[PDB]
């Protein structure tokens, strides 16, 4: 914004301890919501590869694309590790524990999905209700980036 923004640099500087740590914690949210998507897209696209059938040497529960997906699960828990270690903010706690539930789940979910795969079972890939559970998650993750959004407008001048 630009003009008058702060009393002062008591008032600045507590406005930048608020922001960086808000930054931070979104940074590690963010990171792992798109490493969950990515790996719903690379069981997908395994998944429509085995459904193609007649298949070409081995596809379905070894070589590279489930193991893709192991990868990116696996960089997306340790994103929310690094969330989960992170100061809970006061005005932020009720939004972060609603995250980690429907995250819990999401993961879980995610996780399975990788073994149905790996031992070729398509009618429980598609048994389980993932989309459910990955709208939640994005409708609490959505819920913390509001609250986030609402705190960090209250650290500088309420006039533009
Ligand atoms: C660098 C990065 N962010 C900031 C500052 C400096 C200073 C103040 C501040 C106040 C609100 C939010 N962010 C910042």
């Amino acid at each position: 914004m630009g003009g008058l923004l702060f009393s002062s640099l008591q008032h600045c500087q507590q406005g930048f301890v608020i922001s960086n740590e808000l930054r931070q914690q979104q940074s590690e949210l963010t990171s792992t919501w798109d490493l969950m998507l990515q790996t719903r897209i690379n069981l997908s696209r395994s998944a429509a590869r085995m459904m193609m059938d007649a298949s070409n040497q081995q596809s379905s529960a070894k070589t590279d694309l489930l193991q893709n997906a192991k990868t990116t699960l696996a960089q997306a828990a340790a994103h929310y590790a690094n969330f989960k270690n992170m100061t809970p903010l006061p005005a932020m706690a009720e939004a972060s524990a609603n995250v980690d539930e429907k995250y819990q789940r999401y993961q879980a979910a995610l996780a399975e999905l990788i073994q149905f795969l790996d031992n070729g079972n398509m009618d429980a890939y598609f048994a389980q209700p993932t989309q459910g559970m990955q709208n939640a998650l994005g409708e609490a993750l959505g819920n913390y980036a509001r609250v986030s959004e609402n705190l960090y407008r209250q650290t500088f001048d309420q006039s533009a």
